[PDB]
């Protein structure tokens, strides 16, 4: 049925030691053997408290040593341990799976020859980005690059949206040098941006602060000064690119006629901006945080209650400590989900209800069990035809 | 010089209690007041374990209310007690700033008024995406958009890259129900999808699972299937879509004789491809894991040491202890901000080196206390003219 062996590949988040997650570091002190990938040692340590089995991937870097044999070697060094019968955890900055080969390489050998296999996500440099920088993918819309494969296969730039450019320190460079990488194709890069972007438009010069108490690099600078000498040398290798938008694009009639966003009128301007604008982006007016309607929505708030469909949270101490022990206990987890009834037999002080939802294991379930529905809702609502409950958009287009 | 209050906006991850970092569960312990925005009742119940003083956001949504009034109401009610003096945190599942409206606008006020402001980072949906979906952002790039703003600003999609769109079951709606939205205008985004792609090229419908023991939805269809009645029915509010790319674009010419990637001679084909290929893309040829190449790389593997200029850690337990403290401790960490050398002399069993490095604070400083950096090193490395200290690069094209 089951073999002997697993991979479970988990990140460590880009700040030290505060962005890695609960499952990542449960699934660190289960495991038999640990490999890791880090940069900054208050990490590296942290993980050695933590298990007491570990071995450092950076070793297998060398002067001149092509990067993929490096990356061939790495993923071996996990996988003959799955092989051996062992629950094995390697450990990669940031999300273990953007911008990283050799784990994508070892979790498909894993899975092809039949044993247990998977990624858990992690904070990305992309993730940090967006909070230090205060922009939100979704307005208007984002573009992801390495910045090597963005020039070598002369990757589409959208004027629109948002650019993030990876890897902006090692352009055209496939080996490794400890004392760092010689830079010298950087004025490529940069002939590239001029033909899209202009002399004059804005670039995010981007690092996040690796350890606690210190503060990001948020640098802005035009594309022309990229060519002087002294900012150049301050691109290295966790530096990312942020390229902001130049302009706003206009909405398409065809698709507002049909998607019906008319009253026989018109809508907003493409430049109507909803508070707040990115300050990153040249030329952006100063948007009012308080309109009219801003103010009416607030002298609302001190008649309100909760609507006659709010669902409040109605569950036990026993139900939240075993959905917890779900989450933060590996070896619990897996003796639920070998066999449901027998582990919820087991828990005790649970209702009937949290012991019916338990064993059944459904998501609806056990959602039921948890929160109080009300017979209004139900009423409207159509339960059988959760997969139609779950409704919580938190941003508007 | 520094007024009272502040705001920390936080995220929570995806699945249930697991996904969150252990810097957003400290902060949420030590606030005066929390504020949380999430979808399962587990990680509902798990924060008012740690914090006495919460309110659910979602009591403020209402059947025929518009969203952007819901939000307005959101952001005021976090500022509004930051304005009293109190340390508020704002929590919102996933990451908090990734389609997220209320969280930037809280943040941004309490800015411009003068108040400390802060988002920090958590895995979001699309993290989730990569992970489930067994794909790197890198490899060959992605494009991110919001559906209804995808078709309504006519945004553009790239046939060689990843393309990733958010909120497919509510296209083109701006207000809310309780019971969901009825998704009458996905017809529209499918007919877009048929222009771009044609009736054949695979959609991946994905949802993460947000219970520990559930196995997410990753099912593939072709553009003609989602026109189905049944199949168009099981796309939901916490739905996402994945689109692989059609083709492999081929390398420049010029990019290429400028980055010196020639031995007189030629390149690997554009699908020449690194092992492992992307499973969801339409007739992809299989990829041999274990070429001659990859032979010769782990026969070496028998002889290896480190190299002479890898850094070993050399730390102590006092040094540790202090750097996890500063992560997991935010009083320990202010108190530290504010007077480095006195908190530095406040700290027992410290070395002179150590401490030394904790009065200064600077990253290079402290690294250099919990790493011994080797002779052969330091002669070739160029230290002054770190900055150029932190290389660790996991991927190549
Ligand atoms: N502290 C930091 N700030 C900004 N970008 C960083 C960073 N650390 C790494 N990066 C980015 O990541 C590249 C290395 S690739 C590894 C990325 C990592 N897995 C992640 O999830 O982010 C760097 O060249 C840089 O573009
Ligand atoms: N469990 C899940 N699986 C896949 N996508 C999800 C999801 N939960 C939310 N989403 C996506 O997010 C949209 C809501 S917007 C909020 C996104 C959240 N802040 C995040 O970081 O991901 C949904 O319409 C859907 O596209
Ligand atoms: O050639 C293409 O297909 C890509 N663009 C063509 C126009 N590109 C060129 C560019 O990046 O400048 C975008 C544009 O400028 O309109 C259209 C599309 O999305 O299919
Ligand atoms: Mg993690
Ligand atoms: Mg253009
Ligand atoms: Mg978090
Ligand atoms: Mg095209």
């Amino acid at each position: 049925q089951t073999k002997a062996g697993s991979l479970t590949i988990v990140g460590t988040g880009i700040e030290s030691i505060g962005q890695m997650t609960l499952q990542a570091l449960s699934y660190i002190e289960a495991a038999a053997k640990v490999f890791y990938c880090v940069i900054d040692p208050a990490t590296e340590a942290f993980i050695l408290t933590k298990n007491k089995n570990c071995v450092d991937l950076f070793q297998y870097y060398d002067n001149g040593k092509s990067r993929l044999n490096t990356y061939t070697q790495m993923s071996e060094l996990m996988v003959r341990e799955v092989r051996k019968g062992l629950d094995v955890v390697g450990v990669f900055y940031g999300h273990p799976g953007v911008f990283v080969n050799p784990s994508h390489r070892a979790l498909a050998i894993a899975k092809s020859e039949g044993y247990r296999a998977r990624m858990l996500p992690g904070v990305s440099a992309e993730d940090c980005l967006f909070a230090d920088l205060c922009i939100d993918p979704s307005n208007p819309g984002c573009l992801t690059y390495e910045a090597s494969d963005f020039l070598i296969r002369d990757r589409p730039v959208s004027i629109h949206s948002h650019l993030v450019l990876f890897q902006v320190g090692c352009v055209g460079i496939a080996d490794f040098n400890f004392t760092g990488f010689d830079n010298n194709k950087f004025g490529v890069l940069v002939d590239r941006l001029e033909q899209e972007y202009g002399a004059e438009h804005p670039v995010v010069h981007y690092i996040a602060a690796m350890m606690p108490h210190q503060d990001p690099v948020t640098d802005k600078y035009t594309v022309a000064q990229l060519r002087e000498p002294e900012i150049a040398k301050r691109v290295g290798g966790v530096s990312t690119f942020y390229i902001p938008p130049k302009a706003r694009k206009a909405s398409n009639l065809d698709i507002i006629r049909r998607l019906e966003l008319l009253p026989a009128g018109q809508v907003p301007d493409k430049k109507a901006r909803i508070y707040p604008a990115n300050q990153w982006e040249p030329d952006v007016p100063e948007v009012e945080p308080y309109r009219p309607s801003d103010q009416a929505a607030i002298a609302q708030l001190a008649d309100h209650a909760p609507p006659e469909q709010y669902q409040p949270l109605a569950t036990s101490k026993a139900m939240s400590d075993v959905m917890t022990k779900l989450a933060l206990d590996p070896k619990a987890l897996a003796d639920y989900k070998a066999d449901h009834r027998a582990f919820a037999q087991s828990v005790p002080d649970l209702t009937p209800q949290e012991r019916a939802a338990l064993e059944l294991g459904d998501s609806w379930a056990i959602r039921c069990a948890m929160k109080n529905m009300p017979s209004s809702l139900l009423d409207a609502a159509r339960e059988s035809g959760q997969n139609g409950f779950p409704w919580v958009i938190v941003v508007g287009v």
